[PDB]
């Protein structure tokens, strides 16, 4: 779990981060309840990991995951918001896989 406090804290610094430091306002965003049935973020991680509520790395990367995956199921590849999860997907994927 120290490594999870690492990668988290350079997801939540990384330039690209900005579109999943906090939840999705579903007031804002037309569409997203409808869409994104389990809507995850940097934030709501952040709470977990310090409350204690992580098991393991593999909840931990789990929740990460989801993350790029709602990124990629309500946001066209080729949209900022996509752009930018791309950019973070991948940078997740390489940390992790570094350490593991
Ligand atoms: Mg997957």
């Amino acid at each position: 779990l120290t490594f999870c406090e690492i990668i988290l804290m350079e997801m939540e610094s990384h330039d690209a981060a900005w579109p999943f430091l906090e939840p999705v306002n579903p007031r804002l965003v037309s569409g997203y309840r409808r869409i994104i049935k389990n809507p995850m973020d940097f934030s709501t991680m952040r709470e977990r990991l310090l409350r204690g509520g992580y098991t393991s790395s593999e909840e931990f990367a789990a929740d990460a995951l989801l993350v790029f995956d709602n990124c990629q199921t309500f946001n066209e590849d080729d949209s900022e918001v996509g752009k930018a999860g791309h950019i973070m997907r991948r940078f997740f994927e390489s940390r992790w896989e570094e350490f593991y």
